[PDB]
């Protein structure tokens, strides 16, 4: 046993998705240092978005760091090799991308990420109160491709959507001209982009470029002022699902995720400079307000370092209720591995270059 609780975390700090993991490593200053009085040993490494990376990170921490709690990773494919690491090393695992938690991957791990179903949801209701019929999907040839899909099929559909387009593209992918080609001809009434970072405003401005009048609409993968910086223009008008740690502004009092969401914006932008706030940002800060809500229950009955300590972790994220954080308010169960509801949501727009709640 420890006096320190051990923390690894792998995050994509280079490559294309080095705009997501490199808010989630600098929001690390802004966290806890101690818990209970035990000082936190926080190890952080690059995983370059690779799964083989990933899956190496995740074992230094879990063998030779005898991580307490591991997190990460910054895009899908990885963080299912961290969760993979995760239930055979029997460690708590906090994901900071929203990857398919199946039975073989529920017991060790969580999701931070909002679930694609609960973004779809708030994205197809405004298509349906938008006199959108039709419906194009443009999105990664991997499994966050496939999730976003399978849920604008299964949600949307049901909603009153027609699919009467899909195509792919690969995250390296520098264009989407043919597929956007084919967008364009089908003219949809509105196209979901199913994608990330840098990769979700490629489909924004290649599709404005191409001639698409439509509605864009966009996923939580996407928010991040440099969405805008990167789209300019095209991004004007497009829709998107985000985390209310973009607007606690705009929420009341009343609103949970207000205070932490103010803590982690005021902080890094104070650093970073205004508007630099991130849907990425608040996954790493929300899993250590996570930390702080479980690991004293931890504490009560179990010495940090030893297998009963991660044990009690894992009991306890799904004994303690209505966890707080920026991004929502978090009650896991045994089957339920978000725990997240409509509060860990809002609707974005931009206008005028930034960002707007859409009332
Ligand atoms: O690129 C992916 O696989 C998805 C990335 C992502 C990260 C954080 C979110 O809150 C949503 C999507
Ligand atoms: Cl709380």
């Amino acid at each position: 046993e420890t006096n320190e609780i051990t923390i690894g975390i792998t995050v994509t700090t280079t490559g294309p998705a080095a705009a997501l993991g490199i808010p989630e490593r600098n929001a690390l200053e802004f966290v806890a240092k101690e818990i209970g009085g035990h000082p936190l040993k926080v190890i952080v490494l690059d995983d370059g978005g690779d799964p083989t990376a990933a899956t190496t990170n995740a074992r230094r921490f879990v063998t030779e760091s005898k991580a307490d709690v591991i997190m990460g990773s910054s895009v899908t494919p990885p963080t299912v090799a961290v969760s993979n690491v995760a239930n055979e090393a029997q460690v708590p695992h906090i994901a900071l991308a929203p990857l398919p938690i199946t039975p073989e991957r529920a017991k060790w791990s969580v999701a931070m990420p909002q679930p694609i179903p609960i973004m779809g949801k708030v994205l197809y209701e405004h298509m349906k109160k938008n006199n959108i019929k039709t419906v194009g999907y443009i999105g990664y040839s991997d499994s966050y491709g496939d999730l976003w899909f399978n849920d604008l099929k299964k949600q949307g559909e049901a909603m009153g959507l027609k699919i009467v387009a899909e195509e792919r593209f690969a995250r390296p992918d520098t264009s989407v001209a043919g597929q956007v080609l084919k967008l364009v001809a089908a003219n949809p009434d509105a196209i979901l982009v199913g994608a990330s970072g840098t990769a979700a405003a490629l489909p924004q401005t290649s599709l404005r470029e191409r001639g698409y009048k439509g509605l864009i609409y966009q996923t939580h993968g996407a928010a991040s002022m440099d969405f805008i910086r990167i789209a300019g223009k095209s991004a004007e008008g497009v829709l998107m699902a985000s985390g209310p740690v973009m607007d606690p502004e705009g929420q009341d009092d009343s609103a949970l995720t207000k205070k932490p969401g103010l803590e982690l914006n005021t902080a890094y932008e104070a650093k970073y400079g205004p508007n630099s706030r991130s849907q990425f940002a608040a996954h790493s800060f929300d899993a250590f307000k996570v930390l702080e809500r479980v690991v004293p229950v931890a504490l009560k009955t179990a010495k940090p370092g030893t297998q009963e300590f991660r044990e009690a972790i894992r009991k306890a994220l799904v004994s303690e209720k209505d966890i707080a954080a920026s991004q929502g308010v978090y009650s896991f169960t045994e089957t339920d591995r978000y725990g997240l509801d409509d509060r860990s949501r809002i609707l974005l727009t931009v206008k005028d270059g930034k960002y707007v709640m859409v009332k």
